[PDB]
């Protein structure tokens, strides 16, 4: 009967119960626990599922447990302190969207800020990682797209547009927080966040107004905002220096 | 303004001087060089990227180069036969949209089957691979979407909501192939082909046609369409046996 309406306390009850349970079971294995996403901000809404991350000190430790009791759903996540480290500090194309954690720590357990090292490793990530993130984003995804795109104007089907000009738009997104180096707060803001941001590339907005609205339906009209998003990308990406290199048919 | 028009022939004459280029470069190293995507079963459309995959001998071997010249894209993977075989033979949530590489290899170099030994171990996986993969599916996704958009009904925004009828769909396509044991074409055939597939749950061809349609507006409908998708859920995971244990507060 899918999930349940719970309030913050009683989230906070089941999180603390989860943390008994992970000190009972692991001991001294555990260097910190914390709850981040909605519920580490404290904007979780009646519905939310509760995510709580682990520092463990056994090496190489990589494991998460994920379920539901019909009522709720809890996912944790187990990491050596190396492995979420390196993790932190890694930019990929979905960097605004999933590093967000770091910046929602809320400390239950934590023997030795081992939390607010995470947090400083996340924050403290170097320009170049964004740079390379963008120019990867626009070649392996948004050029992509372009070609999904005009391969339906030529040949359909469009019955994939509506979904593709969604990731589209959820991809210009990300170009942005990257450019930005901010991370959205949840999933369901990022298109509200990303377009009363500075610095947008043309066509963008105008895009992101079919997605939220959810008339996609006028095909056209779509294609014709894709191009002219597509477009304004390229100016967009020579105004801040996010120069990709196509100058090779071969790079190896 | 790429990418731009390129027919089959012009496709294999890149592909093949990339093969010339890995045989130069990495010699006796490889195993074997094929194509997959649209181009390997020739089907790509005027606009498609092309997308190669190589198998290496070298051991820990796993990397990629993945480019523009501004008029085309091409991915090149890299690796070792244990690696590639591993991937093959693993079952994750987007096994139907990522795994059809493997049924779609088109051979241009191979020293000893090893092509063919990867399609038979893609074909070959346990069925409880697929089991597992489901009942995973359902918590780590659709569970989590069922809160999203009740949370959406409730406390909005309802500017998130075309999006995430979206991502419910295709994770319903990713359900049904993991169900049938099918990989699907292309990105965009996705939608067409889980629809046409026997045994869907309840309420997801009428939740696909908002959003093959692009109708995606009238939130209320929305909402009623997802939350008959997902009482079909709860009732075709009972019939097929897709059951978890749910019982328990904390399940380790
Ligand atoms: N190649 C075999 C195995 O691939 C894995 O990586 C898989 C996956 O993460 C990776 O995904 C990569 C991304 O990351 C990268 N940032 C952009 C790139 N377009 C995308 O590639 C994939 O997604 C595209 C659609 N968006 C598809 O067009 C493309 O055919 C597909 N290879 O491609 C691989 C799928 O083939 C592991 N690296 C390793 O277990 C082993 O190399
Ligand atoms: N945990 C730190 C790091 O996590 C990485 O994996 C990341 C990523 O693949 C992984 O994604 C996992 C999936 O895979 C798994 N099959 C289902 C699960 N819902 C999902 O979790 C993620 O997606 C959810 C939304 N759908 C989010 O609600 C959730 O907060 C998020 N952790 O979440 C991790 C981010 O926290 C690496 N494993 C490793 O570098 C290191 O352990
Ligand atoms: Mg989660």
């Amino acid at each position: 009967n899918g999930p349940i309406i719970m309030t913050r306390e009683e989230r906070m009850k089941i999180v603390h119960e989860i943390k008994e349970r992970i000190l009972d079971k692991y001991g001294d294995d555990v260097k910190a626990i914390g709850v981040y996403g909605s519920l580490g901000r404290q904007t979780d809404g009646p519905y939310s599922d509760i995510d709580m991350m682990c520092v463990m000190s056994t090496e190489e430790a990589e494991f998460s447990h994920e379920w539901t009791t019909g009522e709720w759903k809890v996912e944790v996540n187990f990491d050596s302190e190396e492995i979420l480290l390196d993790y932190a500090s890694q930019v990929e194309s979905d960097w605004p969207l999933t590093h967000g954690q770091f910046f929602s720590i809320l400390p239950i357990y934590d023997s030795g800020g081992y939390l607010e090292k995470v947090y400083q490793t996340a924050k403290s990530v170097e320009a170049q990682k964004f740079h390379d993130a963008i120019c990867a984003l626009i070649v392996e995804e948004l050029f992509e797209y372009a070609g999904k795109w005009r391969n339906i104007r030529v040949q359909g089907p469009t019955t994939f547009l509506p979904s593709l000009t969604v990731q589209v738009a959820m991809a210009g997104a990300m170009l942005i927080g990257l450019h930005h180096r901010i991370c959205y707060t949840t999933s369901a803001s990022v298109l509200t966040e990303a377009v009363k941001q500075s610095d947008l590339p043309s066509g963008y907005d105008h895009l992101c107004q079919f997605v939220m609205s959810g008339q996609l339906s006028d095909s056209e009209k779509l294609l014709e905002s894709l191009e002219n998003f597509w477009n304004g990308i390229q100016e967009w990406t020579e105004r801040h220096g996010y120069i990709v290199d196509v100058s090779k048919r071969i790079p190896f």
